[PDB]
């Protein structure tokens, strides 16, 4: 497929990545165990994942830019463009796990979990960010464009780290308090943490790198890209518990986190005084019996139901966002990725 | 002073510099409470320190920049890219107290040891990251500059990591290996971890405010303040043992913090085998007792003759360099800088 295809020659591409960043001790032999450092936390951190975010960099890219303004230089950016996005979600997870003390990623064990890391792991994560704008200078030095990528790092950045700000008020390391998660603080919550750097980012880079620079087609595709995040993320927080672990390939644990899910705030929405007592006495335990308890009361108040509705009404949305704010953006850039995230 | 009456005007900014910050609620009441958040994080990290290095951004662009280009809102931009390096310090100071563990800053207490607070001090160290750059946008944006100043805080930033992950690895939390402690691994230490934002940073973006963005005339400010640099944090070391507390104003911990020392290294080097052991087996140790022990062995080995012998081939190296390099630029930018740091 589109991706599938493409995603061998972006992830090969990652060689080229590191040794253009590692090629930092060529005349400074001083740093070299710092380079040797950095060649082990970006081998170990950005390599893993599905690469999606990356990938949609250089799908849209290829959609965007005319068939022969396509050269071998213009399609090397585009791969390190589309690896600068997940070096910015390398460096968000490294960062995060250690924030909410997690044991493994991708079934792996936390870089900052690793013997001899610990600690360290927040140096670590502010390198995977600084690679962001080393790749940046090193291949769109010479574009038109490279302040507007720079601009756009920044900016998802600090988006992305208000969304985290706003999520750790929510729900703290120790207050199951479930009365900060309202639908408005999720919605929050999504928008910054999650929607701004993983739907329109991507598309966003692209956009610049094919000279789409106006701010008002900018402004149409943030329009429709973050609907598409709330909408994946609230598909991610559903399957997260009625999902099935063979297909997702994963077992979620956001009853056990406190986590501000969406389905705990239509729980909240869709409970009785002696309801809320059930959930505000369940949400956010270790014991197997305690959380099939709250799956329970999800089931019972339909939300899957409520979650089946929600998606069709959401998928209606998207396809009238598309067909009023893709233009003059090929439809298919918007269309091509929400085939990828609706089932 | 040069800096005693221009520091008023400075830190009196910083209120300005706070509200332009959290005006981001504005328009966005989503997002209220992380930027409450993040004007608590401002204020008890970026206040409270002696604020030199952002000071010297204000003090050099007077230097530099012709009386008559000096309006009212040229002075409101050097306030700005001032305190933009004080963030960036504020930055490393917030991760590096996560990092090494350290109880109390400027003698309060760390950030992220404040109730309520810990591991979460990562984000809101990210976040002190971010805002340099939205200041920078924020006053700078139409400037022709603008791209100069991004680019020197982004280097500076990997510069200080780059720094930071060679100290975390030649000084681990559990390996007293002296083996490591050469003189060589010591000077590169200071130059990427200190040296680069705190000289060069700062008298840079003065340059680049004042229309000097020549590669050669960074390249010549550049050698002369990576010296200051060395010499400060030479100077710094010897202080932090030999100095007086009432006048440095802070009690000396390099010893039992097993530091990378520029005295621990003069002192490998000035050991016979016997000597060696005796640092060998006191060299990071709580036991005032065991603390007393090192400070014997420098002063039997003569490392204050030593650091004065130093500081005055020092201080002939940098006049050199001054006369040497400093043209174009008023030899006493970098000359009002060398007599706050020399004595
Ligand atoms: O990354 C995933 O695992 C979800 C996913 C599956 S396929 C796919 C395609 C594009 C994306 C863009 C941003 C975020 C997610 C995705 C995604
Ligand atoms: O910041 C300090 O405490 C040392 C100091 C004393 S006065 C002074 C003036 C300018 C500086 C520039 C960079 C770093 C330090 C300083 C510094």
């Amino acid at each position: 497929d589109v991706y599938a295809q493409e995603k061998q020659d972006f992830v090969q591409h990652f060689s080229q990545i590191v040794r253009v960043l590692t090629e930092d001790e060529m005349g400074h032999p001083e740093i070299g165990d710092a380079i040797a450092r950095l060649k082990e936390v970006l081998e170990y951190n950005a390599i893993g994942g599905k690469y999606n975010r990356g990938l949609t960099v250089v799908v849209a890219f290829r959609e965007l830019v005319e068939p022969r303004k396509q050269d071998a230089d213009s399609l090397q950016r585009a791969w390190t463009v589309g690896w600068c996005v997940e070096l910015l979600q390398a460096f968000f997870l490294v960062a995060d796990d250690i924030m909410d003390s997690s044991l493994t990623r991708r079934g792996q064990i936390c870089w900052y979990q690793k013997p001899g890391v610990g600690l360290d792991a927040i140096n670590d994560a502010n390198l995977l960010e600084a690679c962001i704008y080393r790749l940046l200078k090193l291949y769109c030095r010479e574009q038109p464009y490279y302040l507007n990528l720079i601009e756009l790092f920044l900016q998802s950045s600090y988006q992305t780290e208000i969304g985290q700000t706003l999520d750790l008020l929510t729900a703290p390391q120790g207050n199951v308090d479930l009365v900060r998660f309202t639908e408005k603080r999720y919605k929050s919550i999504v928008k910054y943490k999650t929607a701004f750097y993983s739907f329109y980012l991507p598309i966003a880079a692209a956009m610049y790198m094919a000279g789409i620079d106006g701010e008002k087609e900018h402004a149409n595709a943030k329009k429709i890209l973050l609907e598409m995040g709330e909408f994946f993320q609230i598909q991610d927080d559903y399957l997260d518990l009625f999902g099935d672990p063979s297909v997702t390939g994963k077992i979620g644990t956001d009853i056990q986190d406190n986590k501000c899910s969406w389905l705990v705030v239509q729980c909240l929405q869709r409970a009785t005084p002696e309801q809320y007592q059930i959930l505000k006495e369940n949400y956010g335990q270790k014991e197997a019996e305690k959380v099939a308890r709250v799956k329970a009361l999800y089931e019972e108040l339909d939300l899957p139901a409520v979650f089946l509705q929600y998606e069709e009404d959401s998928y209606s949305h998207i396809m009238a966002l598309i067909e009023q704010y893709a233009a003059p953006l090929p439809p298919a850039v918007f269309l091509g990725l929400a085939r990828k995230i609706y089932k």
